[PDB]
């Protein structure tokens, strides 16, 4: 019963690459109790509503959550080659989902800001021929293949970061780079929520 | 006219983390010379080539030259991923740069060799709440933290170095590692050379 969601407001988020994912099964949710607490940006979602979502009951609710600025709300989307959506976070095109773009008020004092909003800008793979670069897309529900040679923090805008493969990865470099946003007044968040139906299973219903 | 190599001939080389730096300007260089001394092993350059860099004028020629095994020139292309481009020596972004990794020949009698190679592993910060790691990377074109706890050789790999910080500075510690490398029997180096460009200020120039 009564799913929670209070380490979403304990402590920094992490960057968009890093994010951090809640899964819920057999409880009882109030989303628009959880929303109440953030200035909600933007709510967009594919296959469901903001207002289905809110009311309908799952087999499972996954909830990822991390920093994310306001500027790069165009990055978000797969329409568009943007850095987010190829390598840092993508959701999944099979099961119904939503994104929430959010500002964390003063007034919510449990959530910390880091010193900046870190991103992957490219993640690559130099093939055997030391000439061609192939891209490591990021894939649904998965971290990027890079996210063991990127920090946590971009440390300085620019970055680079390479890793030598042994032949069981396959050979060649993983190459990769980080880019930096300067923090906002209020700390600017993203939230994206996955459901899956069941049969039966479908024990994630909201309260009332 | 005359700009001056020659220091970088006389006397032994610093470690990669004590990295000597000349700046010239105003005066006429042959780099070709220099690089004849040398048996040089890697040449690579960002945003400029190897036959521009020595053949273009400059409003600003910098040279850093290093004591600097060849069996770390993959510590050197992971740049950000190893503790080389973390903790001891990062080019800049903003200006174009190249990286030579040269032999000493038996010739070049006036460079003498260090006992081994050393370069700093980690240099953090830890906090008062007693397990708090926050590393001090380094900036382009800067030292790192660090030194100023490191010692110019490191004894015996694994060395650990402490200073507490002051409160006024901010309050905590500032600790540091070391690692070694056994010396070569011939010097092996490293050259990173950082050009400006001026509006007509570029009097560094090749000699004709
Ligand atoms: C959720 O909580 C809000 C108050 O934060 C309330 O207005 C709303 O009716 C609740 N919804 C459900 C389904 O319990």
């Amino acid at each position: 019963v009564e799913c929670d969601f209070s380490p979403l407001l304990s402590g920094t988020p992490p960057q968009v690459y890093n994010f951090k994912r809640l899964v819920f099964t057999n409880c009882n949710y109030n989303l628009t109790k959880l929303l109440s607490l953030f200035s909600v940006n933007d709510f967009t979602c594919s296959q469901i509503s903001p207002a289905a979502i809110a009311s309908n009951c799952y087999s499972s609710l996954i909830l990822d959550y991390f920093s994310y600025p306001l500027s790069m709300k165009s990055d978000l989307s797969v329409s568009s080659a943007g850095p987010i959506s190829q390598f840092n976070y993508k959701q999944s095109f099979s099961n119904p989902t939503c994104l929430i773009l959010a500002t964390v008020p003063h007034n919510l004092t449990t959530i910390t800001k880091p010193l900046k909003y870190s991103y992957i800008n490219k993640c690559s793979r130099l093939l055997s021929d030391d000439r061609t670069e192939v891209p490591q897309l990021v894939n649904a529900n998965q971290y990027s293949p890079c996210v063991s040679i990127v920090p946590s923090t971009v440390w300085e805008d620019g970055d680079y970061y390479r890793k030598q493969l042994s032949p069981l990865e396959g050979g060649g470099w993983l190459v990769a780079s980080g880019s930096t946003v300067a923090m906002t007044e209020q700390l600017q968040m993203g939230f994206g929520i996955t459901v899956q139906y069941g049969t039966d299973t479908n024990s994630v219903c909201p309260k009332l």
